[PDB]
């Protein structure tokens, strides 16, 4: 499998699934290094945060669990395909790159947080990873190159 992927059991269904501990996505489905790839995400922020404040909140005031809860909504929304990710982003990011549906442009390893960048080139083109933590906050990331 490709890299940070493992296979693990289900614990309601009895079935196997896919993990991986570098993105912290997980699906179903079995599955299938460039210098650069284009990554947006939507950022929730806490007050354990390194900056708790954005353009959303002057202060952020959120417990790390809260923010966990709302991160794991979003990705239940956009995996459900009731909302899109772009859209949960714009309204929802706790960064300024929400004015640009989460998009961050293309980057090389050596730019960001360490666990943020080797979430970004784990991810596929297309895939999305699960809740990513950095000093910044929690975060979803979405590899669109
Ligand atoms: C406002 C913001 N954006 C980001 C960030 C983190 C990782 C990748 C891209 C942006 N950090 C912050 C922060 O305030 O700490």
């Amino acid at each position: 499998l490709p890299p940070g992927w493992e296979k693990a059991m289900s614990r309601s269904s009895g079935r196997v699934y896919y993990f991986n501990h570098i993105t912290n996505a997980s699906q179903w489905e079995r599955p299938s290094e460039p210098a650069r790839v284009r990554c947006s995400h939507l950022l929730v922020k806490h007050s354990q945060s390194r900056r708790p404040s954005s353009w959303r909140q002057e202060k952020i005031t959120r417990t790390k669990e809260e923010a966990l809860e709302l991160i794991n909504g979003y990705i239940q929304k956009i995996k459900s395909g009731e909302e899109d990710f772009e859209s949960l982003a714009s309204q929802f990011s706790d960064c300024s790159s929400a004015k640009a549906r989460g998009d961050l442009g293309a980057f090389s390893r050596g730019q960001m947080q360490k666990p943020f960048e080797d979430a970004s080139f784990a991810l596929r083109t297309g895939e999305m990873s699960g809740p990513v933590f950095t000093d910044s906050g929690i975060h979803i990331i979405l590899r669109t190159e």
